[PDB]
């Protein structure tokens, strides 16, 4: 019974992830989202440690739920006969970080270090249980405006980590890499590392790099803002064109342009209040 245990609100959203209303748990007002997916609609099946059928995004959600406020914490999921509903937390004030750059245009860098940062830890806590999210972007990214504290969200996209080669894929084309354009072949950190990249490039310029095929492949960048030559250096280095070439989490999370980042705190008292 899902119906007695929490209130449903208004729509909040609708897509490729489904139908999300939002909502409220009964026991505590706790703020929550109400996430609706029809069977025949999902196309990825996996099975709980329980052995049983769920949708493959259940699975993902259960491996990297933790109390670690990165990424989205699963509460309860139900099965219907023809949909599966997923209660989701739904922090409050919340804003998307597509919706937050389409407001305020290119993020000064100090915001899209930290902003960066975040994202950085929550997609290594993923692949650090296993995950690959395969749908990095700004529309899957959410904003705790209060404590400065991004979420990475809908996993629907997702798969177990491998470190064999993926041949499909069902992410954001424009956020997705080269070899996959031309080959339809990637490997999951490479991939992620592309994508984030892309992100990056969106974060300091208001706008993503690549729009056709033909773009990603020639993979050129032009920066349309004025962006300091150590971020250049690393989203150039993200954007590699040859996977193996890409710079890894530790890189990264290593490189010049991402030292001293400020605490999430401090981020939303700066540029948030």
């Amino acid at each position: 019974p899902l119906e007695s245990q929490y209130q449903v609100g208004p729509l909040l959203g609708s897509g490729g992830f489904g139908s999300v209303y939002s909502g409220i748990r009964v026991s505590d007002n706790l703020p929550v989202a109400i996430k609706h997916v029809e069977k025949d609609r999902i196309s990825d099946w996996g099975e709980l440690p329980k052995g049983t059928r769920v949708p493959m995004e259940v699975v993902l959600l259960k491996k990297v739920s933790s109390g670690f406020s990165g990424v989205i914490r699963l509460l309860d999921w139900f099965e219907r006969p023809d949909s599966f509903v997923l209660i989701l937390e739904r922090p409050e004030p919340v804003q998307d970080l597509f919706d937050f750059i389409t407001e305020r245009g290119a993020l000064q860098e100090e915001l899209a270090r930290s902003f960066f940062w975040q994202v950085l830890e929550a997609v290594r806590h993923c692949h650090n249980c296993g995950v690959l999210h395969r749908d990095i972007k700004d529309e899957n990214i959410l904003i705790d405006l209060n404590r400065g504290e991004l979420k990475l969200i809908d996993f629907g996209s997702g798969a177990l980590l491998k470190d064999t080669v993926y041949t499909d894929f069902d992410g954001t084309r424009v956020y997705s890499p080269p070899e996959w354009i031309r080959y339809h072949r990637y490997h999951g950190r490479s991939a992620a590392v592309w994508s984030l990249g892309i992100l990056l490039y969106d974060m300091v310029c208001g706008d993503i790099p690549f729009e056709h095929d033909e773009e990603i492949i020639r993979g050129q960048v032009f920066f349309r803002q004025r962006v300091s030559s150590e971020c250049q250096h690393l989203i150039r280095w993200c954007l590699a064109l040859r996977p193996s070439d890409r710079p890894t989490f530790e890189e990264i999370q290593n490189h010049p342009w991402m030292q001293d980042v400020l605490l999430p705190q401090e981020t939303a008292e700066i540029h948030l209040h």
